[PDB]
């Protein structure tokens, strides 16, 4: 109804990591029915970022995931009004991140207002020492609890010179109107920084997602 196969994205993130503030904004586009998207992100404050960019990328919209006919699509159903999400991320070395996103739609452009806050990242850790390479394929598990859609995920960042750095994601999704709620299902994610400048001021980000059951 308000979804075309080609959709635009505009966003601003405000946040802090270990009490050091920053701000990034982004512009991009995707194909909601194909579950593909890409965007260019520029750091506007707090640059150059003194931490691994990788902790941000997942904050940078489940509308962009291919849903099969036999699984309820909570996200596409939530427009034109939109929906929002809250999320906690607990890394195995005690660094903890919180984020929220409020998603509105203007014509054919999704608009994000994002808050991000990380704390307790050790100075000698892979995050503050920028030793991360990429997120491995992520399997997100979705279920309903007290009339709200929620998700769990056990993700992992590959590290410079081998090994992995683990993080547990917990997300709550809230449509702004009442929408049909899905049954239990999975979403596979591929997320990738395809190109960036040396200090990550500019970053070109890609994601591809498919739901399964």
């Amino acid at each position: 109804s308000v979804i075309k196969p080609d959709m635009k994205i505009k966003l601003r993130m405000e946040g802090a990591v270990n009490g050091h503030p920053f701000a990034i904004e982004g512009v991009g586009l995707g194909k909601p029915f194909e579950g593909k998207q890409s965007m260019d992100l520029k750091v506007k404050e707090g640059g150059p970022l003194p931490f691994a960019y990788d902790i941000l990328t997942m904050a940078f919209n489940r509308v962009f995931a291919k849903y099969p006919e036999n699984i309820v699509d909570y996200f596409k159903q939530s427009f034109p009004e939109g929906y929002s999400w809250e999320r906690s991320m607990i890394y195995e070395d005690g660094g903890i991140c919180n984020a929220t996103n409020d998603i509105t739609l203007d014509g054919d452009c999704y608009i994000y207002e994002i808050r991000f806050d990380g704390v307790n990242f050790p100075a000698n850790g892979p995050v503050m020492q920028k030793r991360t390479v990429k997120w491995e394929l992520s399997t997100e598990k979705l279920y309903v609890r007290d009339g709200v859609l929620k998700s769990d995920g056990n993700y992992a960042l590959s590290l410079e010179g081998g090994g992995h750095y683990r993080c547990d994601f917990k997300t709550t999704y809230k449509a702004k109107k009442v929408v049909q709620l899905p049954d239990y299902h999975s979403v596979d994610h591929h997320i990738e920084i395809k190109s960036h400048d040396k200090d990550y001021s500019n970053v070109n980000l890609h994601e591809h997602a498919e739901a399964h059951s």
